[PDB]
């Protein structure tokens, strides 16, 4: 079966308009994947330890020590928006749809090829490449998710984003249990804190092998491998944002006095003394009904401690947060808090011809308003008694623990039974699409890395590896290290991801926000005179939705 | 039937998604119409003559003399985009659809009311208003289009554009035949040109009466009038523009030399001597194949004489043109040529609280590129022979007729059997929707005022009038002028216009142009502190389409 | 005209009108094109100057060909370089059938 | 039968000048070749096409 | 269409041929004011760039399904049936002067 | 522009922009690809329309 | 997915560690600290907590 193709290249997105404003989006994606034989045909338990860094007082957050099992397999990950949609498809979906549903997923591997490299080491000297017609490509599909879930989008290692650029898979590796202790300190700390890696707890040791837990297929040139169709189990993802705050929920106060002339300084007037008003409040001990005092249904968003690192049995880790935000976009300098930052390279959006090893990055700033402005928070004594007196207020300016740069807001947490919150928004093109749910008895209410989380069923990971091409001399009983003919493989990948979307409706008199090409961004969507390209990030929930 | 309503108020737009990316758009529009009794219950033949103006040499274009028949009826016109869609509906249609089809139209008149005004002329003195329960509102629907077609959008006189603002109909009047002669002149002209109104040609006289040619209904409070549904006869209207010029049609030249470094001055190079190239040309006498010389299929757009006034039996009139345009938008100062200019008032888009009698206006600048840049035109002798010599070129700089401000381009016309052209684009909210076809044997290939032209069938005009409320003293045999109780009427109007649209597809890698609200235009879509409003114009064909 | 010694009114002249009778373009052997695609404008040309046949609605689709990338053992998607690939070329036979 | 159009007329739009197209050319007693010009197509080709 | 630049398949059944590199036009604004030999100063000759509202970047991968053919493979287009008027192979010689 | 910079050379304008793709086109839309001189003579001499 | 080690040990040994081999502020991945370029094992983004 050498001279016969086993598949088709398809990278088209189809919209199929059903009934009742629901369309079916079929995203096809094909790619040529390049794969070299493993640097080692063995599994390894490698420890990483950068104590030299953290040894410097004040650097706890630069902790990198961990342990991982390095396997001789590669992972073919296509779980990122950029792998399926191009800028033009995203604009259509994001501008005209109101919500998204993830439906199916299926892959395929065809037109496999295995070449060999011979050192034509003559003068120059040289190199020769030849087909190894009887060689094999090993393929394993972990349908039962026996293996550790390792989504590549987290480290910018998924398949590439351009239909016409060959891509590659990533070396697979997973974490191995270890104990580590790191006591925090600051520049003025004395003596040496405590920074040790304790080793492994035998009761938490799990060494996984693909050979032992997954059936492997050997594909020769004439072979093809096709995953069946996987049908997802999820909630819909919204493509519209909310802008309401507790301050904009409900019936506003009745203005007994309205302006009578156009004018920036012509305001309306409630026209009633603040302690002589009517309405409901939750401050049982005052007569002041204010817009900051009046009672609202519940609470949109919450407060959490910031740049808080917690520690458990294997080192410090940052305390997660859902969303960030602020008022008049002090943007960028605005950033920080809980706005995701993505760093990527030449294959996932960075300008293709860019030299150097510095990645490209961006901080995604969502349209939703469900965050907090710490500088505006404050706490005061129940007696109320305005104007508040210094000993009766704790402002986000007063120090804590004596530290000049720490407030109570840094320690603060206002999550409770009244917290209303939104799931995470899609991030094009670098964001991950779906995630696997934690196998704990009590699960997170949402995942900070993907808008879709398969509870029960999640697609299995696909592993690939070039089978060993040994030379006439091979001795299993020797330390050496098997020597094998330099072999590599190229195969085509093809996936199909199906969504179900709901067409949007116009509910207000005014137009709304839409994604569009303009004089300014115009050149982020076309190649240059050298064929250089780049894929700029874009927002998903542009279009307000009322919350209450 | 006095205390019982005869209709419902509905001003909602519905999109009903059928099969195969085709949606059905139902636009409902309701309004409260106010109507006074006619200033005269008689038809009048009035002549307008402003010779004082045109008597001033050089003012021919300010000619206003005409003759019209002034009728005692009013017209209820709803043929303008603003009567059916609000900014939010337009953005949805314009951003997500690719073409429009006009399907039905139907109207209705309900909840009629007729009041009377009594001069409570006591001290202040005063006024009293009372219901005249037995009074009638006369309604006539000209289904067979017997009457002259007089679309109100041409003079900004259609129903209003805000669902919550009472509107009014316009006094109906039509043109009457007359002969007029006006000889052109300029500031330095001597003697007096010739500016006379000759009167009427008896063989062209047509005096129309609604009473004699249309059946009239008399509606009392308890009555309602409902037009059946009219189904249009038309072609589809496109919501995408073309950008290609003759210069961008076909296979571009093969570049034998491509850039090798990113850089504004790094150009490609055909790399072949101009008179040593291959391809086809229509200049049978040269060997130069240039991008301006190479042969193209036909010709996109044409040239016509500009600010050309022609004259026939009733005075001068401007020579019409389809579209205008230019390169790097020298915009506005760009304008002129054939870009429509709309002047309107408080009821159709002008800021509602604006004082004074000066209207609001705009020049619609289309996205399509099918116009000409006269400054770049030139004509040269067949011998060719470059560089062209002065006596062998006529530049749009060389004078004509000796006039320092006139070129050949002003006289120029290049319309022919190879002219490719586009129909006119929709103009929101002031543009007219449909038009009636000329009853000539050879019709225009398009109308410059509306994207839809019903050839065979066009909806009939609806006329309204308050029936005469006479006093105890009425004498038909006397010159006087009938005296009648001051009566007026208020009734609700309700229309339903149905379209059929085709959802758009994304055909390119790059995103495209979309209408959107931004920091700059944000306040054109919301009322102010006094309730002032305005309706800003918007473009319809934003989204390129390839022509060839 | 315009004072120019080498320009007439005929150079500016246009007599196209409602009475113009005209013929379509003639076939040119062997260099002439056979058919052409119609312009997607609302008002089309009465004829095309480059081909005697113009498919209004339906026109054959274009056929594109390309030699798929034959990479060497060294390929790095994340690098500026420019992929290096084994020098490959192709020869295939084409066969068409046009019926009149 | 036939019509008159401006000759060696170049018009301009948003992307540069282009020659005004014409349907057919011609003349009486074939002053042929020197006759040419007007609207008679000229074809330039190579070794593979003639 | 390649015939416009003399780039179609060859004309001899017994001579190997080749296809032409595909390329298409992209939108751009350019201004060139005409002049003649005696013109003074410098006319105006500038390339303004691209209008974002007319930008269309086409990729075959994204809009057309691609087939991969190995030696043992073949590709066959179905039959396309044209939509056109007939083409005449006879000329007219009459002028207004020879009508009637 | 070096060319058109020379007053009187407007018609030698070549400036344009094009997207260069990595694909090739197989075009057979020309009379010579289908008929040889002998076939053309037969069609042209004995037929009246095509 | 743990970080990709650009440098692996070559001898058995308690002090023979692997090495990410990339400057901390020149790495790729996702973080929730919108205002820094440091992608660390204590900084990198995890699904939840
Ligand atoms: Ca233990
Ligand atoms: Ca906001
Ligand atoms: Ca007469
Ligand atoms: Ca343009
Ligand atoms: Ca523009």
């Amino acid at each position: 079966g050498v001279g016969i193709s086993t598949g088709t290249f398809n990278n088209q997105t189809e919209f199929k308009f059903l009934e009742n404003g629901w369309v079916e989006i079929t995203a096809n994606s094909s790619r040529l994947v390049h794969l070299n034989m493993p640097e080692s045909e063995n599994y390894k338990r490698v420890v990483v330890n950068n104590m030299d860094k953290t040894a410097v007082k004040g650097n706890m957050a630069l902790d990198d020590i961990h342990v991982e099992i390095v396997t001789p397999w590669s992972l073919v990950d296509a779980n990122a928006w950029g792998v399926w949609f191009n800028p033009g498809d995203w604009q259509l979906i994001v501008n005209t749809m109101s919500e998204l549903h993830l439906v199916s997923f299926e892959q395929e591997i065809f037109n496999v090829v295995l070449k060999t490299v011979s050192e034509s080491a003559t003068q120059p000297p040289t190199k020769v490449y030849n087909n190894d017609l009887t060689a094999s490509l090993m393929v394993a599909l972990d349908s039962n998710n026996t293996m550790p879930f390792t989504p590549a989008a987290m480290r910018s290692e998924t398949l590439g984003f351009y239909p016409w650029k060959p891509t590659i898979p990533t070396p697979w590796r997973y974490y191995f249990q270890w104990d580590r202790t790191l006591i925090p300190s600051h520049t003025g700390t004395s003596g040496t804190p405590t920074n040790v890696y304790h080793g492994t707890d035998p009761d938490d040791v799990q060494f996984y092998t693909i050979e032992n837990s997954v059936p492997v297929h050997l594909l020769r040139t004439g072979d093809e491998f096709a995953t069946g169709t996987f049908f997802f189990d999820c909630k819909p993802c919204r493509l519209t944002h909310t802008w309401q705050t507790n301050r904009a929920l409900g019936l506003p106060p009745f203005l007994n006095s309205l302006p009578q002339s156009e004018g920036a300084t012509n305001f309306g007037d409630i026209g009633v003394q603040q302690d002589k008003r009517r309405g409901v409040t939750q401050m049982g001990n005052t007569d002041y009904i204010t817009e900051a005092t009046i009672m609202r249904p519940a609470e949109v968003g919450y407060s959490a401690p910031y740049y808080s690192f917690e520690a458990s049995t294997q080192g410090p880790f940052k305390t997660p947060i859902a969303a960030g935000r602020g008022g008049a976009q002090t943007d960028e300098n605005q950033a920080a808090d809980g706005d995701p930052r993505y760093a990527f390279g030449r294959q996932h959006g960075q300008k293709t011809t860019t030299t150097g090893e510095t990645p490209e990055r961006f901080t995604y700033i969502a349209h939703q308003d469900t965050g907090r402005y710490p500088e505006g928070d404050w706490i005061q004594n129940i007696n109320f008694n305005l104007p508040v007196t210094n000993d009766n207020v704790l402002l986000p300016t007063d120090p804590i623990g004596g530290k000049t740069g720490i407030n109570y807001t840094n320690i603060f947490n206002t999550y409770g039974p009244l917290t209303a919150l939104n799931n995470v928004p899609p991030v094009y093109p670098n964001g991950q699409i779906w995630d696997k749910e934690f196998d704990t008895d009590l699960k997170p209410r949402l995942h900070i890395n993907a808008p879709f989380v398969c509870q029960n069923n999640c697609p299995g990971q696909l592993f690939v590896k070039v089978a060993p091409n040994l030379t006439n001399q091979y001795d299993p009983d020797a330390s050496a290290n098997m020597s094998r003919i330099v072999t590599y493989s190229d195969f085509w990948w093809k996936g199909k991801l199906v969504f179900k979307a709901k067409l949007r409706a116009s509910h207000t008199w005014n137009p709304i926000q839409q994604m569009s090409i303009n004089v300014d961004n115009q050149f982020n969507y076309v190649p240059n005179n050298i064929g250089a390209m780049k894929i700029v990030y874009e927002k998903s929930q542009l279009a307000p939705r009322k919350l209450y």
